């Protein structure tokens, strides 16, 4: 098993901004991080 | 009712950009926007 988190929202604008991050994001850990 | 979005994620390190930008982002949002 393991553990994590999740984050909602009901703007269409601003979702917009995270889930493009999400992606970024992703790779910033995925790739290194130390 | 009506409808939204949900992100989730398995890294605390890239969590913490997302949740504090959702702060950020929801005030860009709940205050003006067009």
């Amino acid at each position: 098993d393991g553990e994590y988190f999740t984050l909602q929202i009901r703007g269409r604008e601003r979702f917009e901004q995270f889930r493009e991050r999400n992606e970024a994001l992703e790779l910033k850990d995925a790739q290194a991080g130390k």
